[PDB]
């Protein structure tokens, strides 16, 4: 699991950044989080304890406080009413929730800078165009189920006209039939005498 | 909306560790030139391939500028019949070969690409683009799930009433040859009756 | 944070449906801000504390059980087929009751007067909504996945133990069919034993 | 099944200090047309925007309609990004149009959209906010439903789990029996040589 979100800090208004945060199959089980400014990257790693201690320190439902999150670092920067800032000097990462006046904190994260960032942004790069590859690929095989089902339709119109006729034929040859059927079996009492 | 651009992997033999990524962007034909972009996740190159130099390429070759274009289409833009190498010194030239397993290999193309001094901006700009293909593609999707939503229970409204009208057919078809049945036995009867 | 929104049918325009919000702290009993709007204006009052405990023992129940009331009414519907709500558009007064069999009683009254800033307020309440069903399908994508996983999970369970209990039906009978070969092998040996000191 | 319908809140550079809110209603398909609403919490703009208005804005803009559509249903469906600038005349009452500024300071029309105000526009606004307290309620409910199929599940994994600590115990126990069945049939089989041989042996004693 991974998502890589553009984000815009306050620190920093001109450069636009990047934001990847990867997990495995739940938020809630922890997550990893990478800032990068084409150049340089900051990656940290939040535990599931750091999450539960996180909403346990604002008076949050757990439940809600992995629903602020999936919605912050997930959605990107759609849901502009989260306010991202990363001190350089510090390395830490926090952000905040703006609405009705108030702007509380949600999060307070630790990114450490990272020795290597030319194999990180290449592995973000690369992910990326292995995403774009799997889209094409079923938005290739959708497009197939399509003219497949459509075609499938077309068929079974065609087979239905061509049942109708045999239907109303088949059923005219049984009431033909079922009139000599009545019409000999009492006959058959004549012949009786 | 404007603007065509596709990025690939490529394997330098220069630097056979890492995996270099091609960004190649251009109008609307490749006839008409491109601008080749090359990067590392650190560095970038950039380069503009004048119309004139694709057809400088192609006549010192003796091939067709049309399937001279062709086979720039097949290295550059998609993702090993083409091997890449490129020089870090000076002599910055993205130059591949095209080695075919026939025999063997010979020039294919050769472009200078000048190291650009804020990479940054040219990666930031390689991934936000990369980000919103994506999400478009992820909104084709959508829009394309939706239609074979509709156009599959639409045929399977057509397929049950065809299936309903095929098994009426074969309810008055044995019911058919029950009445065939029932005549024969008082065909029979008729003529054992006739004594 | 602690905010409800919910439909109120008011008797005194029964063509429209207006909207409450209940705004409060971590506990009702401690005080709320009470909205309503129609979607063009809006009134908006304050119930403070002792104004709940004034009105409860206006009437003679314990604070608990009103303050419970208040979650019956105020919160979760209306319209619902219980409380009949009602607001005075001349008098800024919500005025709510409560129809029992033959008897309805009064259970709350209080103050809203009218706002300066009526789509600012109707800006908001649609913010917020639109805030929660981005937050609430957010956890729907954690619960998704959450059934996903048990699901593997259990889905290889039983399919393990279907393996291991066709393999005790196999290894039984693999068995008993290898006590009667050692039940034959048996027999076979004293015929032999047998023939060796007989034939001596 | 109902209908298709997403709200998303929007800023205008007409009124960036305000919140606009955006309406868009479809039936199943993005293509086959969609209704756009505009409101600010007092009045309220409706437009209808049919296939035939999609296909040629797809026309001029040289574009698939396909990836129109998809570029229609990244600005307008869950709209809050930079990527999409959003503008409308509040004086002309007319012409709601979007960009798409991305970096090196490209920008182009993707859409443009003529709406009209409406006569009662506190009957959209109500309409609006009951969909999305419905949604609420109905997101709400099927998080209650699939926290019982979580537990449920959980339930019947923990069920067969410990039968499997019970089947998975029998079938050890009862495959060392096994082995040590077949250990005692390959002796008896080479016991019964010593026997055969020897009985072979008195035969060719005389």
């Amino acid at each position: 699991e991974r998502k890589i979100s553009r984000i815009h800090l306050v620190s920093e208004p001109s450069i636009t950044h990047f934001l990847q945060v990867s997990w495995e199959k739940t938020l809630k089980s922890g997550f990893v989080i990478t800032l990068t400014d084409g150049h340089s990257a900051w990656t940290g790693t939040v535990s599931e304890s750091k999450i539960s201690q996180e909403a346990a320190t604002m008076a949050m439902n757990k439940g809600k406080y992995v629903g602020e999150l999936r919605k912050a670092l997930l959605s990107g920067a759609p849901a502009d009413v989260y306010t991202f800032n990363f001190s350089k000097e510090s390395r830490y990462f926090f952000f905040k929730k703006n609405l009705k006046d108030v702007s509380f904190r949600l999060g307070s994260f630790n990114l450490e800078k990272v020795e290597n960032p030319a194999e990180v942004i290449r592995e973000l790069i690369d992910y990326a165009l292995d995403r774009n590859n799997l889209l094409q690929a079923e938005l290739e095989e959708l497009r197939a189920v399509v003219e497949q089902t459509e075609r499938s339709r077309k068929l079974a119109e065609q087979e239905l006209i061509e049942t109708s006729e045999r239907v109303q034929l088949l059923h005219s040859q049984n009431t033909s039939l079922i009139n000599q059927k009545k019409k000999m079996d009492a006959d058959l009492s004549q012949l009786q005498t």
